[PDB]
């Protein structure tokens, strides 16, 4: 009949969040219904909360884009799933709730070894990382990568994936308060460096990843994620990346599934592993967001739907 | 020995600033070799050098040209791997339009016996540009689609041939309609330059293409597509697109990537030997006829490369 959900009453600060009961959605054709066990907290959720969003959706709204759980009901015309299957999923909002309906093309079966909390930490960070390194840039042996915010979710995803390719040097920057916790992830770590990087690699780096130029080698790539004659003259590449838009506006679910299958292969070979920081109740969402604002987390924050506060 | 003949650019300006003259034969420094030139490539950049559109411009008088082929006539001190009589093609930082050229050995490549001197002078600029754009800037793979502007030009034809080495690649070309009968078999679909091909492409592929190659001489891109220009950042984020610029000469002579380029040339030569690629030569010109050849490139009248052939009588 009804479910519990986190509701953003309107745009503003933390105190616009509510926990309310609402109608359980039912799966339309080509959707399935997920009994949610965990939800990913992403930086973009803080932006949605303030209304710093392109074409902001109407409030009130249930936030969240990433979740894991158990298939509880099938929509018409769904291939490949049975109720009781364990899955992770993307969803265009509405993830922060006990039940979620989403089109099947955004749903991925998870291995038995993968817990729900890990699974809800898996898709946003690792797909973003994988797509930037191997689909936007073409990371190969011997290259070097500069990763800003090396301690963040995507930063850590990038560092693990780089280690699957031989002889890749990863340069990270981060809050100097974070260095002891993240130092073992990267080859060289800096305290927020151009000179310091140049001292190890005179020409700079092959790939720079920068979240919401002069550091690039020739043929290098700068990628921004969530003067054209200069590019010609300097032989450089600039790119932008928004996983949500790729999914929900541009129709590339099929491609992303390819990426998720490769990510799951790597996970099964024990070459990558999402790092969950802490598990938070639905009542504790304000506190979790605050912790992300205060940059106090080492790993991913995860909402545990069945946790009591 | 005696002085050699060369094309000199007297000063920047129009065609009439180009003349033939005699010059001191250069000798090879350490790590250089000396090449007896048989043919030279004409490139669009040569027209720009002629007007002084190059920031920052070299001093005049000067001998133009960046691409040549010929016979190794002498070795400089540091050099191994070559013998006199070796047939080669080579990049050279100006000074190619002369009977003799000296250039650092990292810019020289041995050519196969099957390859004529005119083909060889047609080979490096166009085919290395094509290769680097498709496989180093973009990462062309099976099933993708490419839009090539000026499909009849040297680079354009090199791009079509290289796409055909990768399975199931759909190549869209634009070109003037009088060229269409001669180049139609080199691409999958060919469109009129001055029509509105955007619609014509979209009618075959609603989403557009994976790679757009646009010369110095956006709305078309699929998600994750790459637009490359060769010789608003929140929009890129929102639309998931890639923009690149490419200048082979800068890569060679300013940025130090001779090693990489040699890798590309070795793979290009492997393809040539397997008969998968072959330079398309538009016309051969005498050294005296350089003005008329430049005019033809300006008038976009060529299909493939224009070559200055040193032993051709005017």
């Amino acid at each position: 009949m009804e479910m519990r959900a986190v509701v953003l009453a309107g745009f503003g600060g933390l105190n616009k969040l509510r926990l309310f009961r609402k109608a359980m959605p039912e799966p339309q054709d080509g959707e399935l219904k997920i009994r949610v066990k965990a939800c990913g907290l992403n930086f973009i959720d803080l932006m949605v909360r303030q209304g710093n969003i392109d074409n902001p959706p109407k409030t009130p709204l249930v936030p969240g884009f990433e979740c894991s759980g158990i298939v509880e009901a099938l929509g018409d015309s769904v291939k490949g799933y049975e109720i009781g299957d364990r899955v992770m999923a993307f969803v265009n909002y509405n993830a922060w709730a006990e039940v979620v309906c989403t089109p099947v093309e955004f749903v991925y079966k998870i291995p038995d070894d993968m817990s729900f909390s890990e699974a809800a930490a898996f898709p946003m960070n690792f797909v973003t990382a994988y797509v930037m390194l191997f689909e936007v840039a073409n990371l190969r042996e011997g290259m070097s990568v500069l990763v800003h915010s090396a301690g963040g979710g995507v930063g850590q995803a990038v560092a693990q994936l780089c280690s699957t390719v031989p002889n890749v040097t990863v340069f990270g920057t981060a809050s100097t308060f974070k260095h002891e916790a993240i130092k073992d992830s990267v080859t060289h770590l800096f305290d927020r460096y151009v000179q310091e990087v140049k001292r190890i690699s005179a020409e700079g780096v092959d790939i720079v990843l920068d979240c919401l130029l002069s550091l690039l080698k020739p043929l290098g790539t700068y990628i921004l994620y969530g003067n054209p004659i200069k590019l010609y003259e300097e032989n450089k590449v600039i790119a932008g990346f928004s996983l949500l838009n790729l999914l929900f506006k541009q129709g590339r679910a099929g491609l992303i599934r390819g990426v998720v299958e490769k990510l799951i292969g790597l996970y099964n070979q024990k070459k990558i592993k999402p790092v969950v920081d802490s598990l938070w109740a639905l009542e504790e969402v304000k506190e979790a967001m605050q912790r992300i604002h205060d940059r106090g987390n080492i790993g991913k924050l995860i909402l545990d739907v069945e946790k009591t506060p």
